[PDB]
């Protein structure tokens, strides 16, 4: 069977698969008081993508579509495309689109649209609140608040690229809610082919995340984006397609310099990873390190402690 | 270690010269224009060249502080790493890893987070890579913004590209011109080399994507020599190699036929065997796949 590996490049080198930014560095913390269920970045280690999860991270949290003004207002209500500006099939099953945005929050970046006839072009700042009744990808349309009431036209494609987030009212970093899945379908459905929640399980474990900071846009937005895997590993495991031989791939963290490992972890075969540790922690770890599949463990390996 | 590419589809791809995704592949003749990008420059041994780094999400990223030209609306950004530590402008490459290889106007915003409180903002922003405040090189750009007041001195600014404008049709940007990264103070330096077909009857094959258009009239073609998940396969494998020319198959996997060949040549682009523009025609599902290294004369099957 196909040796199970994972990618050598070092956290820096590497994307966050929630938003289309670099990672920063590694986080472990309690997520008791969360769901984590992220749709983006969701992949086994054989390669089956899960949740939203596509391939590469400058699609993350992009949108296509022609769009049209909602009355007289500076909003605009975007019927949904795929990528390669093909008809969107709702059908599929799903929860929203391949790289729709999977937390509650507003995303601000510029709406930009050609009119194919004379190849004008225009763009505008936008926002597109995803805890709003009009996000409803899964339907095929979301709504952005743009700087314009005029200038966009209809039956011509445009395209969202976004930027960072924002944030509103006295309580700061009160959003985005990273761990909050928007409604695919608004009030309409509840969410569908949802890629599970991941938890830890084990006594003394914690989740480890890749983190980034989000641009902040206006505001005081709570900007912390963690993701279970970086796009480059969803992207490894897709292409290798490497069999796994047990439920848990036990990675080492080692430092190029001396050898050495720095911690250990498990990741599981269904796209996560776990440390033995309690409390928030930011890793302190060498920029040249990277991990290292070392054996097929079970979910009951007793890690040495982080 | 035998040499590999990847087998993700043409749309499963990022362009490495901007971060959008790919759309589509052309040939077409380049002897009357000279082809150096700088940006998705890698030989498939793994040596990055240019200023091509690992992530299609820093290209044409611009990180720093940023002052007030004047009571104006446009600020000088002092570049910054992509992790905020220096830029060393000492080191033998033509500009900041991932700076734009194209003389255009690409606009984007720019944002900015105050440390103290955590106050953030976003203004509409461009920056003119044919300016003579286009220095990268020195530590410096300079973007045209819709602020005179709102950005602050000493706190963390980035520069998020979206796509191009235009002035005056389709006359700019100009892909296959360089910037001058010192502007007039000095010449381009470290470049990576210009690339051009040297067997007859042979094109370049390029990967091609639409950068989107923010006003104007602009030439939103972008092409690329390798896409960006290329350049991070032969970075990490690092496979030697045994010839100067890796023969490549496009396969559709739905029959297993070859679609066509084409030459990956070891400095890092792909040739075929055509003459004359052509967009070509792929399969979804359809990928590249290396079969053999080959000697310095061998001719491709016609496109
Ligand atoms: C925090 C600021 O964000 C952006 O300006 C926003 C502007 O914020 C105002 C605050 O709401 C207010 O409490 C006080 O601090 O003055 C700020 C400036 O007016 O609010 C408007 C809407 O009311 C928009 O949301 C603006 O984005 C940014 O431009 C500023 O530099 C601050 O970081
Ligand atoms: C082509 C337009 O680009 C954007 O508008 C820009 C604006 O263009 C104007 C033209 O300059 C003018 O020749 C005439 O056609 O009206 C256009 C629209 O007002 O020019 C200003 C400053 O010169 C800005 O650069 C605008 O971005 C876009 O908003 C329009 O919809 C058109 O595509």
């Amino acid at each position: 069977s196909k040796p199970f590996t994972v990618p050598i490049l070092t956290v820096e080198e590497m994307s966050n698969s929630r938003f289309p930014i670099p990672l920063e560095k590694l986080y472990t913390g309690p997520s008791s008081a969360f769901v984590v269920q992220p749709q983006n970045g969701r992949c086994t280690t054989d390669g089956v993508l899960l949740g939203t999860t596509q391939l590469s991270a400058v699609n993350i949290c992009n949108f296509r579509g022609d769009v049209t003004r909602v009355g007289i207002s500076h909003d605009y209500t975007m019927n949904l495309v795929s990528q390669n500006w093909n008809n969107y099939d709702p059908t599929e099953e799903i929860p929203a689109p391949l790289g729709t945005p999977d937390f509650v929050g507003k995303i601000q970046g510029l709406l930009t649209q050609t009119t194919r006839a004379d190849g004008s072009t225009r763009a505008h700042k936008a926002t597109v609140s995803t805890g709003s009744v009009h996000f409803t990808p899964k339907l095929g349309s979301v709504q952005f608040t743009t700087d314009t009431n005029n200038d966009f036209q209809t039956g011509q494609n445009t395209k969202f690229t976004p930027v960072g987030v924002i944030q509103d009212g006295d309580h700061h970093q009160n959003e985005p809610q990273q761990w909050v899945l928007p409604n695919y379908s608004g009030t309409s459905g509840h969410n569908v082919h949802l890629a599970p929640a991941v938890a830890p399980t084990f006594p003394g474990e914690q989740l480890l995340f890749f983190r980034s900071t989000m641009p902040g846009c206006s505001g005081y937005p709570n900007m912390n984006l963690d993701c279970l895997l970086p796009q480059e590993w969803v992207s490894h495991f897709y292409q290798e397609a490497a069999p796994a031989q047990s439920d848990v791939a036990l990675l080492r963290f080692v430092n190029p310099d001396t050898g050495r490992v720095l911690f250990e972890c498990k990741l599981h075969k269904s796209g996560y990873i776990t440390v033995a540790h309690t409390g928030p922690y930011d890793l302190v770890i060498p920029p040249n390190g990277y991990f290292r599949f070392d054996s097929w463990v079970n979910q009951f390996y007793t890690l040495a402690p982080m």
